Order: structure tokens, then sequence, then C-alpha cells
């Protein structure tokens, strides 16, 4: 039996910007008093499932940081549409209860972020309803200044708004409740520092910003908003983290990023449509390295510290398992090592560790279902139109995948550990590809303060492929790791400069020491 490369191999936990992130999208996640609604104490319960604190031993998931949806009241079970920016849902807890969950969560050596939605506010915001009553009095510089009103005639055919009093209107490109900021107001910027210092004053470690795109209209350069924000909470918290939803083409992100904020999402890469799920159907691995190497470096152009947010599905997308598992769960399990070890901070959706499915493509709600920690007892949340008993997962629920050694989540566990023994791979920048002149294996080199690693994937889903690593490739080279989905007790080596990659297989080489 070959042994396991990374038995012996000391893992040290983050205290930096870059993370292993987990979506939890709060109502669906876990309920702790029995309303059928998951909730910040469910959290609270289920932290030492995401981190135990010790990278070393235990059987977490080892996720190092969190990114909750929206948790501000709202009377919507996703609570995008934002009723007040100062306090907690009451459905998911109290502010103590909410200051629980960051101690707890530090405790652990996890990161939290916030959902932060200025692009928009509910229109039962109370500072909205104030407006509206002012413009039915034709007073428009009291709270009308907070928001995007303007005459009728100001917007576009096309642009979605809600209609007020003396022939004025509000942008509303999401929804009839989701009337939108005036980013350039200076109340409005006065406001946004408030609400920004509030949640920082509490611990937070930075924000999800929603809807980006939309930052930019006629009147708004949205880089510039964005630099103004987060230059203010910079001032307010140094290290602060941001990323940044902006679901648009590559040049605009790229431009968006001259903000400074550290991340955006990476949706080119994302989806049943997006290249890293396409190429592990093609078995294409030359071409995927190709283009996480130049869209990494590409970004970086703009922000030279820019932390790329690798994902493959999020709560607004069919759930990647989907398109996955059909193809088989080997190619679920290199789809995880592929993004996950691309640079920066990749994002795990609950649940995708687990394989959830999504049981239609219809209803927003069904990409939100029911997080399962155990399949023998199943839990009981109600999901918006689809019901309140989950499916069970093909393999089972959280306590049945970690019993399995061969399990989709123990392959993410694998992972994690892998990274936390070499912090190159998040915080590097890739320097070249490697061809094996085999269109199917995609390598690429990355490096972090001279000390340079060469990931390989083989996306070939029956052949092995034997390969050869020279001096001039990793020199003095030696077997770093190995994730090879077929079995948990199968191992490769490098051996007389030779090594064998198995199908779906990634092998990380890296110089003796
Ligand atoms: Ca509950
Ligand atoms: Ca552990
Ligand atoms: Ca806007």
């Amino acid at each position: 039996k070959v042994a396991d490369p990374i038995e012996g191999v000391k893992a040290t936990a983050s205290t930096d910007k870059y993370r292993n992130y987990y979506e939890i999208f709060v109502n669906s996640f876990c309920d702790s008093n029995g309303d059928e609604t998951g909730d910040l104490q469910g959290i609270i319960s289920q932290l030492d499932y995401l981190n135990d604190g010790d990278p070393n031993s235990g059987d977490d998931l080892g996720v190092d940081a969190i990114w909750l949806t929206p948790i501000m009241p709202s009377k919507s079970y996703h609570k995008y549409d934002v009723e007040d920016y100062y306090n907690i849902d009451p459905d998911f807890g109290t502010l103590d209860d909410f200051d629980k969950l960051i101690e707890e969560c530090h405790k652990r050596g996890i990161n939290v972020i916030l959902d932060l939605v200025l692009n928009h506010a509910s229109s039962k915001n109370p500072l909205f309803t104030k407006a509206v009553e002012e413009v039915a009095d034709n007073k428009l510089d009291g709270n009308a200044e907070y928001f995007e009103i303007h005459k009728a005639s100001y917007f576009d055919s096309n642009t979605q708004t809600i209609s007020l009093g003396n022939g004025y209107a509000c942008e509303a490109n999401f929804s009839q409740e989701m009337p939108e900021w005036n980013l350039n107001s200076k109340k409005t910027r006065e406001e946004f520092t408030k609400i920004a210092k509030f949640w920082l004053d509490r611990g937070v470690d930075g924000f999800r910003l929603d809807a980006c795109k939309y930052f930019t209209n006629k009147e708004t350069d949205g880089t510039e908003f964005l630099k103004w924000f987060y230059d203010t909470c910079k001032g307010i918290k140094e290290d602060v983290y941001m990323v940044g939803e902006n679901w648009t083409d590559d040049s605009d992100i790229q431009e968006l990023y001259k903000s400074g904020i550290d991340s955006q999402f990476a949706f080119k890469f994302s989806t049943s449509t997006g290249t890293i799920i396409s190429n592990i159907i093609s078995q294409g691995g030359m071409a995927t390295a190709k283009k996480i190497m130049n869209y990494d470096n590409k970004m970086a152009e703009s922000n030279p510290n820019a932390i790329n947010a690798m994902f493959l599905s999020n709560h607004d997308q069919v759930r990647s398992g989907n398109a996955l598992e059909s193809q088989g769960l080997s190619s679920q399990k290199l789809a995880a090592a592929v993004y996950m070890l691309a640079p920066g901070n990749p994002f795990i959706y609950y649940g995708e560790e687990i394989g959830i499915k999504a049981p239609n493509t219809t209803n927003d709600a069904a990409y939100r279902t029911q997080m399962v920690f155990d399949s023998e007892n199943l839990p009981d949340i109600y999901v918006n139109g689809i019901g309140d008993e989950p499916d069970v997962p093909t393999g089972g629920g959280v306590k049945q995948q970690l019993a399995d050694k061969d399990s989709l989540l123990n392959y993410y566990r694998r992972i994690i550990t892998i990274k936390n023994q070499n912090p190159e791979i998040a915080r590097g920048r890739i320097v070249g590809t490697q061809g094996f002149d085999d269109k199917t294996v995609g390598a690429y080199y990355v490096e972090y303060e001279d000390s340079k690693l060469l990931i390989i994937h083989n996306f070939s889903k029956n052949d092995a492929k034997e390969l050869t690593i020279t001096d001039d490739m990793i020199k003095n080279a030696t077997l770093r790791a190995d994730l090879i989905p077929e079995s948990s007790s199968k191992h490769t080596e490098l051996k007389d400069g030779k090594i064998s990659v198995p199908p779906q297989s990634t092998v990380i080489i890296k110089s003796a020491e």
C-alpha cells in the first residue's frame, strides 16, 4: 500500500483574510426552537461541525469563515428587503444571540461577514415610508433625498419604478418592495457610515455586498461609490474584508476592482454553464488551468491585492450537484478540488459538501432547501412553496458522510486540510501553466513569497496519466499532497521523477526542504 503523502504534515489555522468560506442561507440551516425556521442559535449549535478550532484533530468540516445571508428584520423568508438595518429579525434571534454567535465563531477561528444590502431598502423601511409620505405632500428635500426619486420622465421605459405622488417615482429594479437608495446622496452616505459602524462595532469581520451591478446607473459611478464605502469602512477597521456580488461580465468586474474591494464572486467559473463544470464534463484540464491563470492575473491588474472568490453555485442558482452527481461522484470530488485549489477564497454553499440537490429549477426556494445533519433524523424547516421535509441526499446527511471514508464530505475535509498545510495555494499568484502534452491534464504553478507549488489535475474520467517531473519544473520535487477520488485508501508517489496521476485526481508537487 502506498503511504498517504499528507501524513505527518502539520496544519495551521488561518489568521488573515484568506479563508475557506461557507455561505449559510439562514432560514434553511438549523431550527433550534421548533417553529420550522432556521435561526442563529441553530447555527451556534452546529459550530463544532463547521470548525472545532483544531486543524490537526477532529472530524469537523473545517471552514474558517461564514457569510450569513440577510439577518435583519424583513417580512420575507430571504430578507433581502431590509426593514431595519440596526437589529436582528426576531425569527432569527436577538442582538444578544448575534453577539454570542460572533463570540463562539471567533473562539473557533471562524470569521463572520454579513450580507449588506446597499442598492435598495424595503418599501416598509420607515426611512422610505416617511419619504413616500413627504413626496405625496410635494416635499422633496426631506427623506426623499435618501432614495432614487425623480420625476417619472427621468426613467427609461425598461427601468422598473415605484410610482409616488406628484408625478415622482423611485427606481426599483428588483421589485416593488425594493426601492433603491441614491448612492450619491450625502444623507445616504452618512447613513451607510452609521450602519457599517454599528455592525463593525459588534466584531463583524466584513461584508458581502449585494447587487453591486446596480450601483452603477446614469448618474452613479459604482466604482466611485464602492471606493468611498470601502475606504470609509477601512478607517473604522483597517483589516476589513469585503466580497462583492457583481453579476456581470469580466470587464465590469475588473473595473469595479479599482475600488480596492478584496473580492468579487467569479461567476464565470460557476454553474453547469460555467468553466469548471463544463470542462469537467469535456475532460478539458489544460483549458481550465489556462483560464484560471488568466482570470486571476487579469483581476490582479486592477487590484494587486485581489482575492478571487471561486464557487460552483450559490443561493441564486441551481445546485451544482444537479449537474455533477449524474456525471459520477468522482466528478463532484474533482470539481471541489479544482475550484478550491485556485487562488483566493472559495465559497462553499451550505449543503454542497453533502451533495444536496435542488428539487426543481422553477422556484428559487428549490436552491435553498433544508440542511441535513442526520439522514436518520430529518429536519423540519418550512421552505417557501416547497414543503417542510427534505429529500435524503444520495450519500446521507452529515453524520452518515463523516462515517463513510469515501464520502464527498470527507473529500472537502481533506482539501481544507491540504490548504491548511500549504499557505501558498490561497495566497499566491499563478506564474505559469505546465503542459504535459495532453489537453486532459491541467497544471499550474502558484507562487507566494518565493515558494512555488505545482498543482496537477487529471481530468480523465477513466485513464491514469504517467507524468515526468523535472528539476526545471520543481527542483528536488516531492509529492506534497494527493486527492484521488476513487478510494480514500488509494495514494500515489513520485518515484525516480515519475508519478502516476489516477483518473480525476489532483497532486501537488513541492521542493524538498
Ligand atoms: Ca427557529
Ligand atoms: Ca479539527
Ligand atoms: Ca441603484
